[PDB]
RNA sequence: GGGCAGGGCGCCCUGGAAUGGGUUCGCCCCGAGAGAGGGGCCCGUGCCUUGGAAAGCGUCGCGGUUCCGGCGGCGUCCGG
């Protein structure tokens, strides 16, 4: 699933609500409201650590993306890079089924 | 010494930004958190004050007929 994973992706950015960035992230998971948290595989070793235990006390999915930050946010749609990104609701997607 | 200007911060908290925005002479900065608020720190050789007007100086006048840090009056102001 090379751009399966990407197409979810797109879909989500115009139908559910999510999180781009990292404290905001960190909120939402701590109140609860995430249901899968993204990770770009260049973020730092700590900060990913950090969010895989995060999401081990809220029991919640996390997906390491197969890009880097740069690819993480052009695959968001945004114009700038994002290490850390979550899911308050698909909305429309299938993408937390997988 | 004390206080206050005034400079700098790659220091913090709230919040999350595309219709992209902030900004320099140039640059440069931002979901690894920008703008917008509120704070914290450092240097403060500048200003005020303690020192300090008592001293210094500029003038006018008396002295020791001299050997005198001699004695007196006034001023040492406001701005760009
Ligand atoms: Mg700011
Ligand atoms: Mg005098």
């Amino acid at each position: 699933s090379l751009e399966s994973i990407n197409s979810r992706l797109q879909l989500v950015m115009k139908s559910g609500k999510y999180v781009l960035g990292y404290k905001q992230s960190l909120k939402m998971i701590r109140q609860g409201k995430a249901k899968l948290v993204i990770l770009a595989n260049n973020c730092p070793a700590l900060r990913k650590s950090e969010i895989e235990y995060y999401a081990m006390l809220a029991k919640t999915g996390v997906h390491h993306y197969s890009g880097n930050n740069i690819e993480l946010g052009t695959a968001c749609g945004k114009y700038y890079r994002v290490c850390t990104l979550s899911i308050i609701d698909p909305g429309d997607s299938d993408i937390i089924r997988s």
